[PDB]
């Protein structure tokens, strides 16, 4: 049974800490919530999708200081993956928590991506049709819509050129970066961006810990 | 010298064994559906309501070929994302070396459309389908009642519409087919529960066929 | 710190091998050069693109004997990469230098390929969508235009059906093959389309050797 060791070490390993991840997260004060999320990008849903991100950023900032990234720390990343391609400029993010918007500027689509955490995001401008599993027909959502992509979910999207949106994810963040950058790894080999990725969640992995460490 | 290299040696062995045991049973095996008589009964309901359509043609399929179609229990539609496109599937039948089933897309989808060891017919019953053969500048629209016969080492760019839906019948090898169904689902949505739910009704058709066969 | 001289012997050596291939690229002599292309593909920019094909091939077999594929080493290759899938033929390829005939007859569009070579597109036909990194908005360029993708730079493409374009590339080649057959290792599986690059990159090669050792 030695060989045994490693399997049931695994196991013991990865079953104690599903039920500590579970334990924490049901648990844990967050910091921001969906609704606030989506009534704050509702109240700019309306304008310039640039001018509803100055603000939405300036709100977010004054209400929650300390937790969004400077203006330093702030750079379009191109996202691709489960067969689309975007960009997302990355507010806030923590174990457990993110911010970001998120868009394209051409026509892309594919797979929304399974993972654990429920995601939220608020159309700021163009359209998001959403195809469900498991159904023959999608919707369309337009600017003002809050679709809530919920844990365990996946369906198909799709983006036109100028679709903007703002998104908020909550569970466990690590276990839904595998997604996020998977055809960034086999499709487009891009590691610059990889690396652009892994250094704004660096930055706002410490901005949150300086933040906890300040109280 | 023939340490180093045995195993190479077994590999072509045995790849070359098992293709003249595959080539010899599709050779000599009689085989359930035709391409022809899935593409009439397609063709014969193209013109409803592509859900009305996959009803009947269920319907007509378990009456003509009665135990080789799945139950109404064992039916669900599975995402399939392969050569970078994106659709669902409902698999009707599938065994070692035949398949059918209802693939379509409610969004608008396109990609590679795989080069496999099976030639594979597709009859539209709604929507529109873009077919561009390699080697060539320009490429084609098909529309519903058209049936497109993607033959054995073909390979060619495919495009969907939104409510593109079709009736698609399989013949071949299936096994090294799968491998390019969930190259996608493997390398770029990683979504597993779909692999699994491949696995699963792949599988029940599988058993279903086997059954089938251990009652006569 | 015996296992670290592995490490800083990889560094040193990845050094020193930039160096080499960068002075190598920096004080070579190639044979075509951007303009020149660009400018043969604008005057037979037209709708019947095939015609322009055959023209812009007489016109190089003229101009550079010894350089250009004949027909018989022609063929048009399958290319799935960054998401997106078109077609190519092959014209002349050498370690620095490649020109080629790149096109869609489908929509396709994603990730352009971020390598160490810069690239440049002369439409024919067709529309050509690029979104550039770091912005919000994209730009679509038609037949005439010639985009230059600089080295190091990644955007998004989109194409329309009926797409074509001249395309001519100068820098480390090998190095840009991996993007060029990323989807079709881990997307498409088409083994025989691999072969088909390599098989005509490869005829292209030996043609630049025959006709550097005539010489
Ligand atoms: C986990 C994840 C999924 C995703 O997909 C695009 C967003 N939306 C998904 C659903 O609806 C359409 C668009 N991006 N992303 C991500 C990517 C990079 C991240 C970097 C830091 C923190 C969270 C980070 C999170
Ligand atoms: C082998 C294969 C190719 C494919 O592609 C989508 C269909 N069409 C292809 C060509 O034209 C456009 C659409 N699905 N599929 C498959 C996927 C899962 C399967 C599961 C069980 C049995 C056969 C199974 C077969
Ligand atoms: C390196 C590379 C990129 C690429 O992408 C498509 C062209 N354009 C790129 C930018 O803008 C849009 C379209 N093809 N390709 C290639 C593919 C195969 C090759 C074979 C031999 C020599 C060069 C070879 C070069
Ligand atoms: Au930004
Ligand atoms: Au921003
Ligand atoms: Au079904
Ligand atoms: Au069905
Ligand atoms: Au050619
Ligand atoms: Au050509």
């Amino acid at each position: 049974l030695w060989l045994g060791l490693r399997a049931v070490l695994v196991v013991a390993g990865l079953a104690v800490l599903l039920q500590l991840i579970r334990g924490w997260l049901s648990s844990k004060s967050y910091v921001f919530n969906r609704e606030e999320i989506a009534r704050l990008a509702k109240e700019h849903s309306g304008l310039d999708y640039e001018v509803a991100f100055s603000k939405i950023i300036v709100e977010l900032r004054k209400k929650h200081p300390g937790h969004i990234l400077q203006d330093e720390d702030l750079q379009w990343v191109f996202v691709n993956a489960g067969g689309w391609m975007g960009s997302m400029c990355l507010l806030h993010a923590s174990l457990t928590e993110y911010v970001l918007l998120f868009g394209t500027a051409v026509d892309t689509g594919g797979h929304s991506g399974r993972y654990w955490a429920e995601i939220s995001d608020t159309i700021l401008s163009g359209t998001f049709r959403q195809w469900k599993e498991g159904t023959t027909k999608s919707e369309i959502f337009y600017p003002g819509d809050t679709i809530v992509h919920e844990v365990g979910e996946a369906t198909s999207v799709q983006w036109s050129s100028g679709t903007w949106m703002v998104e908020y994810g909550r569970g466990f963040i690590p276990s839904t970066l595998a997604f996020a950058l998977a055809d960034t790894i086999f499709s487009t080999q891009d590691f610059l961006t990889l690396f652009y990725t892994v250094k704004v969640y660096s930055k706002a992995l410490l901005l949150e810990a300086s933040t906890h460490l300040s109280q």
